[PDB]
């Protein structure tokens, strides 16, 4: 596909927000969760799971443009 | 079918976008909210459905042609 | 029925852009949606129902010429 | 009733149209009709009742003349 | 009532008319409208009502001899 | 009540098309909405309430009969 | 008040059609219609209704008699 | 009933139709719902009960005829 | 039944891509699902299911034919 | 079954992304839950389901291939 | 209140139906929802909650009596 | 307020119709709709319900009388 | 304002036929109107809203006085 | 109760038809759902219960009897 | 009860298919969801418990026809 | 608050029936789920709690007339 | 309370069936589920609780009529 | 506020009716609701609640005259 | 603003009458709704709703007077 | 209690059923379930417990009887 258009600078923001500011909040809200349900039931497998997650987020760009061209 | 005509030009924009800007912007907002909606509970498996749609995104302009020829 | 007459060139051009540019638009649309409404709720079932549809137009004519003789 | 007369060409145009170029330009707009407004909600069973419509429309011609002898 | 008199040809063409042709235009306008109107909202049970009033317009004659002997 | 008259023939004509062609294809529409809408969610309940529905219009003919005398 | 008068034939007809074949038309409507908008929404109720409203019918002329003296 | 009449070839068709081509599109239909529904949480079930369905629908005609007289 | 008619191609189409690229995508699917669904509990029952529900959809169309002949 | 058509392209992904990057990463994710599950219950019979399951994911192409024809 | 005037044929037949034909049909329709819902989830109490229905339908003209003088 | 007048006995009949006949067929239907409505879903607090209006419509003349004087 | 004059009269005859049997008719009506909506969906609230309502006519001429002098 | 009246074919065919055909359909599902639940959790107390409720089936009629006289 | 009826064949095949394919293929399951889960506990009990359901699946039929006369 | 006024009288109904005919079926329809629900899972726990709370209905208009003063 | 009114036949039905054919039934139930349960773990005190149920239920006319006087 | 006016009698029967009689009778159809809903699910928590409920109500006049002066 | 003019007794009117009686009826309106909904389903979070908007009101005038100078 | 009414067959088959073939089934099993559970660990007090649990099944109408007069 095409990176650029009328609609470029919406998908330039949305794609540096995944890995910026935006995308660092989520992270910070899922390790929030992760210590929170803990406390009842302690449970560190949420946390590699949540870490996964991050990992995902990390490369979701490069997913994004390797299946949309 | 004839992919010319009168609205040639507006089935080849449409074909573009799908795996341009706009289906970009869509599959960003499918991982933000993939990323969002496991904050509480972290599901990887919608990141695999996720994927798996960008994948039919990535086929969508080939499906309708063939479906429509 | 008959395919000519005063009215033969209009019925020609709505079969042809049943499966031709307009079809192809809205064939278009309809993948849009369904990668559209997938970013809350991922549902690759309105995929299958879609491609559905599409089958069902590309033999529109077929079906309205046997029905209509 | 008496097929002939003054109006028997009138009513001879009417039946042979119902099924042929002008009911064909019905049958492929309720064609698009069922494809158009499946893109935001999919629904194949309007395909049914078009078809089931058309197939009225193709014995409109012997209804009309038995209920009108 | 008497079927004759100055006026006797008169309503005779109108009884032979109302199942005649006249008639017959009458039900493949009504037929042409169900079709027409059902393109954006398929209804099939204004064809039970067309089918209704053909069968009355054929006991026009019946019925207007009773009332009016 | 009184069965004949100057409406005799249509009274005659709906009471035979209940259960004639008009209330056979009734039937087999509502078997086919039976078997189009089980195919997301199957639901054979829906079958035995058409099959009291076709009960009840077998028996309209007696039931309008009984009620006006 | 006075069953006759010089609108005594018109109310004695009115009268015997309503339970008469005119009454039984319309309750051969009514049953029709209940028949046809079950194939989607399948409602037994509206039956239940109708023949309460027959009953009504059936009893049209001893309310009309009794109200008016 | 009466199979013939006015509406005998639109009853004709449906009843052929019911088993026919449209009869085993819904069957497959069926059958694709199964089988997609049962990625996630695999349930044979609904195959016994769309088999169930296919048998009802292979006797609808049956049915009908044996009902509406 | 008759596999021929005015939907006889979607019927065909819908035949051939029960076994053919979209049920094995279905297929796939589920192979997915299991694999995934085992991280964390491993089930190899879910195999087996889904080795018998693939077995299902390759009999699909013998199952579909016999119902609806 | 075909192989190709309009989703031979999906299909084709889905095959090798089963013993590709995805189903790689899956299998990573199971040895990583087994390891940690055994922090406070060792147990390595659950690393021969993994490894079992992993034997089923290599061989999940031929097992939908035979299946589907 | 008064069982008797214009609506006193009305209000009798309502009374009896309740514990004639139309409400013996409505218990039989309970009893054979029992049945149907049972054969997924075996629930006998919602057979004891239909026998206290039809045992509060046997005593409603008392009810309505009462309530209503 | 004053209970004669011109409209003393329009007044005189709704108020004994309010228990009286009318009354007591609007009572049946509630039984009946009871009934009717708890064949998929028995639901006897429906019936409480019901019978509760019925002992607000026995006082309904003592409550309008005293509100309005 | 001065409550006599040429329409002195009128306005009395209104005053206390808004208490009287105009009134209570009126009010009468309201209850039928609350018992019978609630034969399928029983909603006693109404009937608080009908008694407001009431009280409200009860207090009408001292409002009306009270908001003209 | 009375048995007859307008209704009394369709109470006779449900009676006859609770432990007829239909009757019979429902306890052949019921027991093919109790085989089928059996697989993974073999419960034949689920047996017991469906035996059961055939045989509050057979008693159906005699119940529905004797509660509505 | 009766045997025969509009619903005489769907009743015949479900009997005949309770100890017929679908019957045996259940009891294969049987088998295998046995053997599977012995892989880990072996409790042959299990086998008893499925040979016994197999059993009362083969006399059913005789149940069913028992209880529901 | 005051007992009496235009509703005085609902209230004192309700408030004999908390204690009376109304109530007491209340309480069977109690001790019979406490019954029918202890045949797979005995527990007697449900009938104290049920004797606490016909004994909180009993004292069910003292306590709304000390709130409700 | 009172055990007369409107629902007094409804709460004596219900007493006696307490104690009656419905209550045998349930306690004949009960002594079915103790002999089923006792297949595979053979537990007498449930007898002991079953017995403690039924001297519960065949007092329960008692309790409730003390509690609600 | 003023409690004086042209409303001033309307706002006090209503405060009055709060703690009066509809409030009394809304105060039983809250036990009357949670002893209904308690025969399958006993929850003596609603218990709590109404009687709240009961104490919100009984000052509720000093409520509104203390947030409207 | 000016809070005198032609419209200065109006405004005047209005300004007390939100905090006076019309207001109080709306309140106590409000409670009212608050207790009769809660008999079913006790919801106690509506009444802090309706305290709020109380407060709302008794500060109507302030921010009206605040808003429009 | 009575041993008849409508729910006296239903009583009166499950009577008989608890020293008949279904109870006799039910001791069998426990044979079967005694000597399975004994190859491991033979315990021949789990027959003296079945034999008296037999004793208690033979007794259970007596004390049905007993404590359900
Ligand atoms: C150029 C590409 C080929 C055409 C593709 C699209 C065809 C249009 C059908 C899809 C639109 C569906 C959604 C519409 C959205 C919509 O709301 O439409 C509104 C518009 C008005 O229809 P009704 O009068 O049914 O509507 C009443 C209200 O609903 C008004 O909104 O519908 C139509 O005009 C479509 C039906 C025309 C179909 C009949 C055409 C054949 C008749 C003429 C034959 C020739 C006469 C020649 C005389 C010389
Ligand atoms: C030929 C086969 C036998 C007829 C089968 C079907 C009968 C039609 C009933 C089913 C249609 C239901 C769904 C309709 C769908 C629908 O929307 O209909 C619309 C149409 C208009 O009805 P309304 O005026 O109630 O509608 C107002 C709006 O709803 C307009 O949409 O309804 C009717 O005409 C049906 C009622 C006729 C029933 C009364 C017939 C008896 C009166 C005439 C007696 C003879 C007079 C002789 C004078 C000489
Ligand atoms: C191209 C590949 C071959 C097709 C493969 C897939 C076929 C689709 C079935 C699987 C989807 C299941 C999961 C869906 C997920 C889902 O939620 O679907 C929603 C959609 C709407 O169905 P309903 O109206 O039952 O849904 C009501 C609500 O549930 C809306 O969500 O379901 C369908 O359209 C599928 C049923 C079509 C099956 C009937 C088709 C045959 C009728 C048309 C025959 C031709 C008419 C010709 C007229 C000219
Ligand atoms: C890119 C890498 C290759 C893809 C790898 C992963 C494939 C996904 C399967 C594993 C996910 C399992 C755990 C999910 C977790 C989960 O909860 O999923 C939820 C989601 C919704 O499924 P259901 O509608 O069954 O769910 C209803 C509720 O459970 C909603 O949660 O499931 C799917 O969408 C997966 C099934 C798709 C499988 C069918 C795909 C083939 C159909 C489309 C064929 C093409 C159509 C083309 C039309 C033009
Ligand atoms: C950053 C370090 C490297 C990662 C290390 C850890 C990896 C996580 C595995 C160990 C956790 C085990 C204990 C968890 C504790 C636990 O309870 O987890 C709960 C969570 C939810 O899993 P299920 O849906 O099976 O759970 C249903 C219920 O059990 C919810 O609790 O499990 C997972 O998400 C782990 C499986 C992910 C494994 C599949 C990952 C591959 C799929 C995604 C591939 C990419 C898709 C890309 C799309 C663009
Ligand atoms: C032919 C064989 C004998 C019939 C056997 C089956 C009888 C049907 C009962 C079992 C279905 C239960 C599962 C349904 C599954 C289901 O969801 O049903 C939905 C359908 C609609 O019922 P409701 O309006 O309660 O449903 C509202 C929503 O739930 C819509 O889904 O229920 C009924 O129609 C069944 C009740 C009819 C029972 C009353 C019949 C007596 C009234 C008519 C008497 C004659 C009137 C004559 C007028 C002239
Ligand atoms: C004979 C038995 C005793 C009567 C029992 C029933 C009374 C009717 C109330 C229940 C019907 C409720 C459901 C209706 C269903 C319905 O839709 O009704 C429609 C009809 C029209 O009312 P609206 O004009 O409010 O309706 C506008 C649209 O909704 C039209 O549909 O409503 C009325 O006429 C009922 C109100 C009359 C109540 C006022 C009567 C007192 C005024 C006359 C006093 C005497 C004047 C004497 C002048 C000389
Ligand atoms: C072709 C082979 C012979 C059939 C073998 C299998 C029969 C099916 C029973 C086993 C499935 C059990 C596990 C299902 C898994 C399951 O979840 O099912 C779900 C589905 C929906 O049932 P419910 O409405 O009880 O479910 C509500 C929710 O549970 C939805 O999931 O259940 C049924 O449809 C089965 C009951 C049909 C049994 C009644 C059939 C007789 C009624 C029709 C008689 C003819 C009417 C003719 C009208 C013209
Ligand atoms: C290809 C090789 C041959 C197949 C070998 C394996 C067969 C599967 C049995 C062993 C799995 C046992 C452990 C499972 C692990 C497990 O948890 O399974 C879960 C899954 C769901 O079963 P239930 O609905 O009982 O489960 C409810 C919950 O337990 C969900 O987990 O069980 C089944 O689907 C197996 C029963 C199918 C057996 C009936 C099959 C016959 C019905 C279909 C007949 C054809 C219908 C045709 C319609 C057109
Ligand atoms: C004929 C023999 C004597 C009756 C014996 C059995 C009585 C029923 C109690 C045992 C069933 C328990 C297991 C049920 C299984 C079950 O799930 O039931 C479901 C059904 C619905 O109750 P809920 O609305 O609490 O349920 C909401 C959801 O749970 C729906 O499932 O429960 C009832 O209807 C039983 C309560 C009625 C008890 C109150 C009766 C008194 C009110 C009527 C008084 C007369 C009003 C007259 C108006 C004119
Ligand atoms: C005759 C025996 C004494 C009555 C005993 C039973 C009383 C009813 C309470 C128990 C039913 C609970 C389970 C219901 C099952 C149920 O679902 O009910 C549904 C029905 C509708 O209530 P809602 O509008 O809250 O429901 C909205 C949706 O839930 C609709 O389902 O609830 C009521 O009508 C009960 C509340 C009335 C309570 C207020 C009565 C006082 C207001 C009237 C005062 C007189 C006004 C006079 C005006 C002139
Ligand atoms: C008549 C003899 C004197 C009573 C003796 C027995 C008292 C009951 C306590 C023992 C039962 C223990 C085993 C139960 C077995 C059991 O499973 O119970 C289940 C039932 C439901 O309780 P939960 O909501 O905690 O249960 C949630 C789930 O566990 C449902 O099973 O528990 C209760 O209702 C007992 C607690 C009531 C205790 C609070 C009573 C005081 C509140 C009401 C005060 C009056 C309000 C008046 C409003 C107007
Ligand atoms: C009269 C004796 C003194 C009261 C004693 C009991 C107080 C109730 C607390 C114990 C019940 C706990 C078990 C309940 C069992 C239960 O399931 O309750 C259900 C009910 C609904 O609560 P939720 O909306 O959280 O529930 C949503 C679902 O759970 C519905 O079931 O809970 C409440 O209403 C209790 C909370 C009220 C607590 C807040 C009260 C203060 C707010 C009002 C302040 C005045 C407003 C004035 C406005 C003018």
């Amino acid at each position: 596909g095409s990176d650029d258009g009328a609609f470029g600078d919406i998908w330039a923001y949305m794609s540096e927000a995944l890995t910026g500011a935006p995308g660092k909040i989520i992270a910070c809200g899922m390790l929030f969760s992760v210590a929170y349900f803990g406390v009842v039931k302690p449970n560190l497998g949420l946390a590699l799971v949540s870490a996964l997650m991050m990992l995902v987020m990390a490369n979701g760009e490069k997913i994004i443009s390797s299946f949309l061209a």
